[PDB]
């Protein structure tokens, strides 16, 4: 996997960033997590979340996986980077989203983020509390 260059555009909620991808305007949406709605528990703190690392980082990158790059809605799918960081990890190591919507072919970065997973629930983090 590569990883290339985006921009922030505006944060939207745990899970989901609207991002400038080769120069146009993307929804992107996190691989391999799944973030709480707004309107649920925890849907504040893990939008906050995202917001603030995204917002924070002097460098975003987006990296795709081997299999389809957009889902049905038109979203980017991807491994989101705040300087060097990945998003879709830190929500799942901070118990703020739980690994899921594993689909095969777009998978890479499964092991990674049961482990963080596995930390965070043993810490009983957020969702996990
Ligand atoms: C994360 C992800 C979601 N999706 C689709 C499945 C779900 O369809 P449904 O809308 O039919 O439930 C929806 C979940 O996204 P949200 O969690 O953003 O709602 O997005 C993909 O197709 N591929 C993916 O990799
Ligand atoms: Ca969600």
């Amino acid at each position: 996997l590569h990883k290339e260059p985006a921009t922030l555009i505006k944060a939207i909620d745990g899970d989901t960033s609207k991002l400038m991808y080769k120069g146009q305007p993307m929804t992107f949406r996190l691989l391999l997590v799944d973030t709480p709605e707004f309107n649920e528990k925890y849907g504040p703190e893990a939008s906050a979340f995202t917001k603030k690392m995204v917002e924070n980082a002097k460098k975003i990158e987006v990296e795709f996986d081997k299999g389809q790059r957009t889902d049905k809605y038109g979203r980017g799918l991807a491994y989101i980077y705040a300087d060097g960081k990945m998003v879709n990890e830190a929500l799942v190591r901070q118990g703020l989203a739980k690994v899921a919507y594993v689909y095969k072919g777009n998978n890479t970065h499964e092991q990674l983020l049961r482990k963080a997973e596995a930390q965070a629930k043993k810490e009983k983090l957020n969702i996990w509390s």
